């Protein structure tokens, strides 16, 4: 499309105030200060929007995510906070904005803009006051089973969203849903290994792609087998188990490769509680079938997690509340 062209012309060397759409079309070509910021809230000043000029992050720097790359920040002019995700350019992936984009679902964390500067893309979106489900899971050492099918609940209607739009998201998991400060809502976020699938619907290790979490891998990616949207339903039960358990599928000691384990072992699914309720057993299972066309979708395992917590009578346990150990 080389109309395009005129367009994203006019947007490099600038950060403006626009439309999802342009953001998406000015980062395609990211493969010294431009961007578009897709919220009033933040506020370019004289085509510009530098660090600690026009917007500054938390005096004490602490850093949340992977990498201590994700920070609370606040608009200068404006006075708004949010967050900023950190990404080095060299390593960016157009898809990480082609894919959020445009998107508007209340679970998925809304995109506030991105702005490149020298060899940092910076990527601003709401600051959810709840924290992320990894940190809770952290907090509290491991989530009673009515919480932990809410929150696998929201992630996979966040899911179906995506799957219907054929975009994988490549990498669920507890480090990467966030919460509302009331523990209601939560939503996915982080884009970086996303993945736009193509009409038919349904390859990953090739070309400029980043694996996801390791640990969450279903074999498919790990076989380095064709991949679809059920990749993430595969990753979505081994955060389930993550908050049931308080701990990774897959650890415990051993030297040598987890990628071969992964492979050549039976799935994981003795490490669900003996003590779940059978339809949250079996629901678990059903996302955790190694071939691909055994496994369910975002669609019907949604349907079947939305039973299993009404068959344990709803959410309600307290939000945060009591420490339960792990193991
Ligand atoms: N936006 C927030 O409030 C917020 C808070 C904590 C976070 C994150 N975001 C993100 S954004 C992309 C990845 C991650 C990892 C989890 O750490």
């Amino acid at each position: 499309v080389p109309v395009e062209e005129y367009l994203v012309h006019a947007l490099q060397g600038s950060v403006s105030s626009g439309q999802a759409h342009s953001l998406a079309s000015l980062a395609k070509t990211w493969s010294d200060n431009e961007g578009v910021l897709l919220t009033e809230k933040l506020k370019p000043v004289d085509y510009e929007y530098r660090e600690e000029v026009h917007w500054m992050t938390h005096q004490p720097r602490v850093g949340r995510g992977s990498f201590g790359e994700v920070h609370r920040m606040k608009d200068k002019q404006t006075g708004f906070q949010c967050a900023v995700k950190k990404v080095r350019l060299e390593v960016f992936r157009v898809e990480e904005l082609v894919a959020c984009a445009g998107l508007s679902s209340p679970r998925i964390v809304p995109l506030y803009g991105a702005v490149r500067e020298g060899p940092w893309v910076n990527i601003f979106m709401e600051l959810l006051e709840g924290g992320s489900l990894g940190q809770l899971i952290k907090q509290m050492g491991c989530l009673p089973e009515d919480r932990a099918l809410y929150y696998l609940g929201q992630a996979l209607e966040g899911l179906e969203y995506l799957h219907t739009r054929r975009i994988l998201h490549g990498d669920v998991k507890a480090d990467n849903v966030l919460l509302s400060s009331d523990g209601s809502r939560a939503a996915l976020c982080d884009f970086g290994h996303a993945l736009c699938l193509q009409p038919d619907g349904l390859s990953l290790l090739t070309g400029d792609y980043i694996p996801g979490t390791e640990t969450h891998m279903a074999p498919e990616v790990v076989m380095g087998k064709p991949c679809d949207a059920k990749v993430d339903i595969w990753s979505s039960c081994c955060m389930m188990l993550h908050m049931l358990n308080g701990c990774h599928p897959w650890t415990q000691y051993f030297r040598g490769p987890l990628c071969l384990k992964i492979a050549s072992e039976p799935p994981p699914i003795r490490e669900i509680p003996p003590s779940c309720a059978p339809l949250t057993a079996q629901a678990i299972q059903e996302g955790l079938r190694k071939e691909p066309v055994h496994r369910a979708s975002a669609m019907e395992l949604r349907r079947k997690v939305g039973k299993a917590l009404q068959e344990v009578g709803g959410l309600k346990s307290p939000w945060k509340g009591e420490y339960k150990e792990p193991r």
